[PDB]
């Protein structure tokens, strides 16, 4: 079904430095994921306003959030699965991780280093607590459940929320690990399980750019 192409729905995304494959771009990956999860035929095209961009008919859409809402609305039951999360909080948890990572990783002030890192950790901590908290349907079946059993944000299936966050969270882990020897702390069991579960899902695994690409983006 799905058609990738370098050198009808069509997604234009960034190519890698050498042009050989998919480039670093967490928004590009987000939409790549949405499209795969819809199970709709599509063409993805790498490129050497701003990407990602989507063509439907002759018509374009250039804004990540807009493209996403469109794909969620236009492609629905019974032809396509809806990917909206069920619970409000799936949409907000970890909403600040990426911003806090970016301020940490770009900081040139020695005396602010630990401080900004702590802010990063605290946000990762809150994401962790949500991932470990049993959701409604989990309790509906098991009334005394203490620790959530689920794989992802909203349950055991990838949703729009995961599509947005996983690409960002992958970068945080990749960059912090390699550059500052600061992998996601083992204490955050829910965050750790979440990244690992994601790597076992074809739609996340096969939309990841090579690690070298992410590393190069940060130098």
């Amino acid at each position: 079904h799905h058609h990738h192409h370098h050198s009808k729905l069509q997604l234009f995304v960034k190519a890698s430095e050498d042009g050989e494959s998919v480039g670093h771009c967490p928004s590009c990956q987000r939409l790549f994921m949405v499209l795969l999860l819809k199970g709709v035929p599509f063409t993805l095209t790498t490129v050497d306003s701003q990407l990602p961009i989507l063509l439907y008919d002759s018509d374009a859409k250039t804004d990540t959030l807009q493209i996403e809402d469109f794909l969620e609305e236009t492609l629905g039951p019974p032809d396509f699965p809806s990917l909206a999360p069920r619970y409000r909080e799936s949409n907000t948890a970890g909403n600040d991780v990426f911003h806090k990572f970016s301020a940490f990783i770009k900081n040139p002030v020695p005396a602010q280093d630990e401080a900004l890192y702590q802010q990063l950790l605290r946000a990762l901590a809150r994401l962790d607590s949500y991932l470990r908290a049993p959701l409604e349907h989990e309790l509906a079946g098991e009334p005394q459940l203490r620790e959530s059993r689920r794989r992802f944000l909203d349950g055991d299936r990838l949703t729009l929320a995961d599509c947005s966050l996983l690409p960002k969270l992958h970068i945080v882990d990749t960059v912090c690990a390699h550059f500052r020897q600061a992998p996601i702390p083992a204490e955050l069991r829910g965050v750790r399980r979440y990244l690992d579960s994601a790597m076992q899902e074809k739609e996340f695994k096969y939309t990841c750019p090579h690690s070298a690409e992410i590393l190069a983006a940060y130098r």
